[PDB]
Order: C-alpha cells, then sequence, then structure tokens
C-alpha cells in the first residue's frame, strides 16, 4: 500500500483493515478453546471468571495443565505424588464449577517443566487433534514474574500455535492422521502487564475466589489472609481499566505482531 | 571530580567512550549480518546493506538456521525447502552486492543456545575479523522467535568471549587469533533504534530482493506481508522525517554489561 | 476488602497492611546475609559499600560465587586454570576489606554457568545450612545485560529462595539433617535499572574502589581509565535518586509481587 503518507495512517489501516484486528468481540466466534497453564490453579486464578462466561455461552473450554504441582506444600509429612494426586482432584472440582470437563494434564514435574522441541511437540499434538478456534495462556514477558514454569509455559503455547500449523514440524503427528492447526482465531495471554482486552467479571468474582479455594493444599486459612486481597486487588487493577471493580485482563495481538514487530505496545 | 550525575554521564559517553550516532559505520571495510533465518538480513536491513555494499564494505552473511519448517506446503518436505531456501538467499544476497554466506545449518526451529553455538559464531569472528557485526535484538518485546532471541543473544556473546583466548582455546590451536577488531554491534528488528538509515530511495529495491524468497512470500501472503513490510519501515522512517527507513540500536561496549541507565541512549 | 473503593486504596492497602512492606530500613533485623555474585568482584562492584556497612553493623556476611572467572583475561600466556587461582586470591583479599570472612565456590565454569535444577539444589544446599535472614543477588530482568552468567544467577537466585522452602524440593538435603529454608526475609536485587532503596555510599567509595582494584586481573591501569569514570557513574546514577553523590541501588518487593504481579512498576 505505497500512497499512506504518515505512520498512524498506516498503522490504523494495517491494524483494521489488514488484518482485521479486532479488540471489541474477540471470543466472539469462538466453539472450543483450549487453556494453557503451568500449573493445577492458574486457569482459574489467571482467568476463571472468563471461563465461566465462555462455559456459559456454550464455549467448550478444555484445560492443558503442564505440570503435576508435586512441589506446592510445605508440609514434611506430604510427598510431592501425595501431593499431585491431591491437586488432580482439586483441579477436578474447581473446573467442574466453572464448566470445564477435559484437562490434558502433560505430567511434566513442577519446578521442572523443560523450555524444548519436546514440550512443543506435546502440545502441538493437542492443538492438532482439538482444534481450538482460541488458545490462553500467561504471558511470558511478565516482568519480574520468578517462577520458570510460568514463563516457559507462555513462550511454547505461543511457538506451538505458530509451529503447529508448518506440517513438517512434528511431522509425525500428521503420518498418524491429524491435520496442522488449521482452526486458531486467536492467543490471548493472561497474567499480563499490558492488558488491552478485560473481561469484567466483577459478578463473577466469589464464584472465582470460591472456585480458587477448593485448591486446599494451596490455600489454607493462613495462606488466603495473605492471597485473597492479592487476587482482588489484581482484579481492581484490570477492572479499573473498563470502569468495573473487577477484571480480568488479557493481552491479544494481531499474530504478526508476535514476531519483528517494533511498534506492539501501539496495541 | 564533577557535579552531577548529568554532566558524569555526558562526560562518560562523550569523552572516556566516545560515542558517535552521526555516523557509526564511517570506518567499516567488513561486516557479519547475522540473520536467524535466510531472508532475515534482507527483511532488516536489506537496502542497508545496498548501501554499504554500494560504498565497498564487503558483506558477509551468517545464518543461523536452515529455513526447513517455513512452509505449508504438505508437498514440500524440510529437506527441499531447505535446498529451495539456500538458493532464494543466494539470489536475494546477489542483488544487495552481498557476496558470502556463512551457513550454520541448525534446524530452523531448533537453534540452541549453547557453548556450542557460541563456538561456531566465535570461529567465524577470529576468521573474518569483521569491523562491525549485525543482529537481531534479542530485548525486542513479544519477539516469539526463539531462533530470534536466541541469535541476538548469542551474537553479542560471540562478539565478547571471541576476543578471550581462553574461551574455544582450540581456534587459537589451529592458528586463528581472538577476535579484535570489530568498532561495533548493531541491533536490527529493534524496539529502541537510535540510528535510523533511510531507505525511502531503495525500499522498491528491498521489496523485489524480499520477494526473492518466493517460498516465504507467495501472492496471499504478501497481500499482508508487503502492508506490514511499509509499516515496519514508516515506523522507523518517521523517527528521522523521511519515509521508509531501517533502524539499529548500538550502544557502547560496556553498556550491554551491569549498566542501569542504558534507556538514557 | 471486599468493601474497597477504588484500585489505588486496594494496592495501599494490600502493601502496606497485608504484606506489611516499607522500606524504611528493609536491612534492619538481619544477623546473617548472603550475597551471591556470578564472577568474583561482583559483590564488591554492585554493593561492596553495603557489604562494608552491614559488617560494620555486625551482619555476618557470606558470599557465593557462581563461578570461576576462568575466562577474564586476554593475556595468551595465562591459562584459565592459572585465572581462576588468581582470582580466588584476590576475592579473598577483597573480601577481608569488607569484612567477609566465608565464601562458597561453586566452581562452575565463567561463561558456563549452567541454568538448571542442578544448580538450585547447590543454592539451595547453602541455604538450608547457612538459613540466612536475607539473600541478594543479581536483578536477572536488567535491560541489555548480555552476559548469561549473570542473568542465569539472578534468576536461580530468586528460585532458590523460594524452592529451598519446599521439603519435596531437593528432598536428600532433608534426609541427611537440613531443614527447609525458613529464617528467610528478603531478597535485595543489585545491578538494577528499578532501585527502589538507596544506600549511601558517599564516604565509604574510595575504599570501594579500592576493594575493586584488588582484583587486578580485571582492572590494570588501561582498563581503570574506562571503569573507575564508569563505576563512578553508576553511583552517581543511584546517589542521585535520594540527594546523595554516591549510592548503591537495591531493588526489594514483596515476596508475591515475584509471581503473577500485573503492577510490580508501581513500587
Ligand atoms: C498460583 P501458582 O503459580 O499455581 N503457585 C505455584 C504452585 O502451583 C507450585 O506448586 C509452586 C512450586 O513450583 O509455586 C507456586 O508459585
Ligand atoms: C521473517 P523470518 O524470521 O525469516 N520468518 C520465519 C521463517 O523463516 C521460518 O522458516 C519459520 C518457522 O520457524 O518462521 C517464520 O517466522
Ligand atoms: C564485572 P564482571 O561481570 O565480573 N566482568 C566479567 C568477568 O568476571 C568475566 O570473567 C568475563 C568473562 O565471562 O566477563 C566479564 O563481564
Ligand atoms: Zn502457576
Ligand atoms: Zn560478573
Amino acid at each position: 500500500f505505497e500512497d499512506i503518507d504518515t505512520f498512524e495512517e498506516a498503522f490504523n489501516k494495517l491494524l483494521r483493515e489488514v488484518l482485521e484486528f479486532d479488540l471489541q468481540n474477540p471470543f466472539k466466534d469462538a466453539k472450543k478453546v483450549l487453556c494453557i497453564e503451568p500449573h493445577p490453579d492458574d486457569c482459574v486464578i489467571g482467568m476463571g471468571g472468563t471461563i465461566k462466561k465462555l462455559s456459559d455461552m456454550g464455549v467448550e473450554v478444555i484445560y492443558v495443565c503442564m505440570t503435576d504441582g508435586y512441589m506446592g506444600t510445605t508440609d514434611e509429612s506430604l510427598s510431592g505424588h501425595e501431593l499431585a494426586a491431591i491437586r488432580r482432584k482439586e483441579e477436578e472440582e474447581s473446573a467442574r464449577l466453572l464448566g470445564v470437563k477435559k484437562i490434558y494434564w502433560l505430567n511434566y514435574r513442577d519446578t521442572e517443566l523443560p523450555y524444548s522441541r519436546e514440550v512443543r511437540k506435546d502440545l502441538t499434538k493437542i492443538l492438532r487433534k482439538e482444534q481450538p478456534d482460541g488458545v490462553f495462556a500467561p504471558d511470558p514477558w511478565l516482568p519480574y514474574e520468578s517462577h520458570p514454569d510460568h514463563r516457559r509455559t507462555g513462550f511454547l503455547a505461543i511457538e506451538s500455535v505458530a509451529f503447529s500449523q508448518l506440517p513438517n514440524f512434528s511431522n509425525t503427528d500428521l503420518d498418524i492422521g491429524l491435520n496442522p492447526y488449521n482452526s486458531g482465531s486467536f492467543i490471548a495471554l493472561y497474567y499480563t502487564h499490558k492488558p488491552n482486552y478485560i473481561v469484567d467479571i466483577t459478578d463473577l468474582m466469589e464464584l472465582k475466589l470460591k472456585a480458587i479455594r477448593v485448591h486446599r493444599s494451596q490455600f489454607p486459612d493462613d495462606i488466603w489472609e495473605k492471597w485473597e486481597p492479592f487476587l482482588r486487588t489484581i482484579a481492581m487493577f484490570y477492572g479499573e481499566k473498563i470502569g468495573v471493580r473487577y477484571g480480568e485482563g488479557f493481552r491479544i495481538m494481531p499474530g504478526l505482531f508476535y514476531h519483528i514487530t517494533p511498534f506492539t505496545d501501539l496495541i
């Protein structure tokens, strides 16, 4: 498009006409979504209110849990194996409150999620099988995010969504009858410091906190005394951006902006 | 000695470090342009490569990976794609006056982040002793390609470590010297350029040399990439009041370590 | 909390009342700290004046040096092995100047510090043995920090402070008689672009510079011509933030803010 005079015009038209980027109803046509969490409890903590709205709308929400949450206890009589078995049941109960009926467990060990082609292949197999319309994952660019399983889950989610569409990537999936990932309409990153789309969850907030507290091994009373205010305050930070009390924030960009794009901060 | 941080900083830059962004590529005779995939050098700095070649600077590509994954055409294997892209790059490079291409042959999507890859880059630095090195900026936000982030880090690392005789010492044992000798790094594909090359004049040649990578840029893909690539170029060019530009981040060598005020340049 | 009106009010109550955070005197109660450095000389460069002030207050300061500094010369007649043995001696003399009596050498090769569970277990064994009240380490989010041993030390130090409190993490430590890390009261990150606590080192600058120069393999006169003004300029950058001539900066945050937090820039 050789005749536009200003960057600001080129940018507006690139987004609205060339890429048809829309932040007004980005989940509009979604029939099936995957919600990718590093640990058991992260989908509900990051976006439980939105999962419920999606389910209320008849969207099929499927979790993919990267790790088993093996390490998340300070109880010296509770082994990692026993804790992982308990957290699987806690996630099932939590997910059921939010209308989720399927969880893919990848079973990597908590604190030890690899950053590797292998983990991309696991995600790629699920994407190719399920062909979701949209995928949710943490923002790996969150500053001061000190948990490796978080940063890696975000990177590996975005990478797999792109690479799962290439037939020479993990080519054995196609040899067993799966198609390339054909169907996706969006990625939405939660746990983000740069949200550009907010779901009002004011009405849903008590359901969210309830479904979070179902992860009892994680949230005994003394930890909840700190975590409840922390989670309320995060929801208010997001809410305020659309003038509501409580929200969940997502960063959504056109697919090209995830590569070589020097003006990602303009959205 | 001096009164304020401001004075300290200005002095440090101008007199102690002699940092000049008016003409950073002034004395360059040989440069390495390090790209993650075949086409990255032409997309990110093709116009600048042309300008450099036209002024008699020798431009040498180092391409980290083989572009094996880059197709959705199920009739084309990665081996065949790789072979096609080597030829696409050779033709695209010829258009820009480019000489010589080192192919490292790591598989696309699988470039390792490791001492091994730093030794490969180091061997080339010590052999070629370039005046300057260009690479993607690994700090680019929302850069989701690991081949890009890893290439950026590894280049900066290798420019540093190839200067050290205990690093990859078998190089010296076979008769290579440590890398002098470069006077700069410049990062392209950067959100924080502080040097902009006007390429308004060369934009058409740039687009032609990009399209030479035909496996990457069929018509339906070009419908989106041409507006994107033009908008990028307008983004950079607007910063210096020209139509189409190419942006680079250049900093003094000290600033890539322990420096809390890098955003001041 | 469900009754707080605005995000701005919730954030303030969270920070001050729930998390009890303030930066009036963060190092106040400390009897023992670990100063974790990527290379020999990094503690003194990043925080030497502070180390001396901690030793002057009777705090036991202990270094953990991740790597051997094997690569850090341009002298073609000096092997890395010889350099490593030299730099150990340099660090010992540097450390004695600042009142430090104990250094754990992990002995990873310089330029080759792994980013792995193994290195977290090394740091966890020392945390569990020492039970320090605080830990200092480089900020791994420093922009344009190009040295992988720096970013890796920072991330591993933060992770280790957290995972070492978990008894299923590196569980053989417990089996041989070490307790989980508790005692911990803070992490302070030095080499930071986002300091929120400044230590005035104006009258200690000359001692800090002498203690840096004791690392002679690193700072012969021709290198010092550049590094002395560089190091002065950094110290002025931090000092200016509290209206003094030379400072050392640290970033300190509540434990919760190192995870899933989208407003860490408000502190
Ligand atoms: C809210 P979360 O992300 O789920 N909390 C995780 C927990 O799941 C995990 O078991 C633990 C050990 O890695 O670190 C905690 O930080
Ligand atoms: C502009 P580019 O960096 O060269 N485009 C790359 C292409 O080379 C590569 O084959 C593919 C799969 O990794 O990803 C694409 O995103
Ligand atoms: C101030 P420093 O962080 O200690 N300087 C280091 C030095 O210790 C190390 O041997 C060399 C090679 O890795 O890199 C330099 O950048
Ligand atoms: Zn988590
Ligand atoms: Zn260091």
